[PDB]
């Protein structure tokens, strides 16, 4: 449902894999209380759009994914389409979340 990256491979694949479809991404670590307070509402979000990929990339397990994605913050919530990055924003926001995706899908 969501769906955890454990490798550049893996991201790069499910940025494909997805086709047209939106894919949304929680950057998270383990030391970022707001990052655990949003991750059932980020699940909550995947059960409720079927029409949306959800993903979740641990910066300590790939450091070069949010390396290459230029990630600064915790959490940051990433959109592509199509491979291409389509917006960005920090902090466990759970209107700003569902407002952005709003606009995006």
């Amino acid at each position: 449902m969501v769906k955890q990256i454990e490798s550049k491979t893996a991201f790069q694949e499910a940025l494909d894999a997805a086709g047209d479809k939106l894919v949304v991404v929680d950057f998270s670590a383990t030391w970022c209380g707001p990052c655990k307070m949003i991750k059932p509402f980020f699940h909550s979000l995947s059960e409720k759009y079927s029409n949306v990929i959800f993903l979740e990339v641990d910066v300590d397990d790939c450091q070069d994914v949010a390396s290459e994605c230029e990630v600064k913050c915790m959490p940051t919530f990433q959109f592509f389409k199509k491979g291409q990055k389509v917006g960005e924003f920090s902090g466990a926001n759970k209107e700003k979340l569902e407002a952005t995706i709003n606009e995006l899908v």
